[PDB]
């Protein structure tokens, strides 16, 4: 009965491998948690940016929210498959108890449903990943525009920079000749710097602050480009594995399940099922399943 054993193991392992492209690749290679925190932070200092930069920052936030949203959409689709797969595979395992030909037929129908539901759900999720990728790509384009915009805004000779300087100086002169003056983007400046008592230090302080803001977006820009590349890679690996599921499903359909399994064969088949039950449980747990 060794022939059936290798087809059936291959069926479960292939399905499992596809699930793991979410559970151990997509869920890991893109910093989802970091994007979530960044999305929630992105409106910070919104009134301080130039009009042009402010529009880009807002649109980047919206696109990153969409990338996240569509990732969550793909996730729920895969989660549904996982939840059904775990009940099915547990049923598969129990069917070995007091074995007979009716239970063998049921086992076969069950594994084919795992594979078939896999194809259907994973194909639906591919559409979500596609839109997530498109949104990362569009966010990237805007982040590239943002760099050039911030360069123009944050250069010393711009009216933007000059306004920032004038405001800080005006405030310093108008108050007491001690203490501190609040500037843009969280900058705090001592009176002596702001008022030029200590010579030539205000401009460098502002530049250092502004450069740090531009740097933040440069980092986000790199991180988005990387995410875009990785989600595209994941979506391609999934296309391949979805086809592989189809193949093994076909061979499974013509495979005879009713067999006089020995202890070894039984062990191997149950463990194969248990491996995917484990994958599915870990995935659903990460995505909020309680028990």
């Amino acid at each position: 009965c060794d022939k059936t054993v290798e087809v059936v193991k291959n069926a479960i392992e292939t399905a499992d491998g596809a699930l793991d492209l979410y559970n151990k690749y997509l869920d890991q290679v893109i910093p989802w948690q970091t994007f979530d925190e960044t999305i929630k932070e992105l409106s910070r200092f919104k009134q301080e940016y130039s009009q042009a930069a402010s529009v880009l920052v807002g649109d980047i936030k919206t696109l990153l929210m969409d990338s996240q949203d569509k990732y969550f959409e793909a996730t729920q689709t895969v989660y549904e498959w996982a939840g059904v797969a775990t009940q099915l595979l547990a049923a598969y395992i129990l069917l070995f108890d007091e074995y007979n030909e009716k239970k063998a037929s049921a086992q076969k129908d069950i594994l084919i449903k795992v594979l078939d539901d896999g194809i259907t759900k994973l194909n639906e999720a591919q559409k979500s990943l596609l839109v997530s990728s498109q949104s990362f790509n569009n966010a990237s384009g805007k982040l590239l525009a943002l760099d050039s915009q911030l360069t123009n805004d944050f250069s010393e000779k711009s009216s933007y920079f000059q306004s920032q300087v004038d405001k800080i100086r005006k405030e310093a002169y108008a108050g007491a000749a001690a203490g501190v003056v609040a500037g843009p983007f969280g900058l705090i400046i001592s009176y002596s710097i702001a008022a030029g008592v200590v010579e030539g230090k205000l401009i460098p302080e502002l530049k250092n602050k502004l450069k740090s803001v531009q740097n933040f977006f440069t980092t986000l820009s790199n991180t988005v480009k990387q995410a875009n590349k990785d989600i595209d890679a994941a979506k391609l690996k999934l296309t391949t594995e979805i086809a592989a599921i189809g193949e093994i499903k076909t061979e499974t359909e013509t495979t005879r399940f009713y067999c006089d399994y020995d202890d070894l064969m039984l062990s191997l088949l149950k463990e194969a099922a248990k491996k995917m039950i484990n994958t599915a449980n870990e995935y659903q747990k990460r995505h909020g399943k309680k028990t």
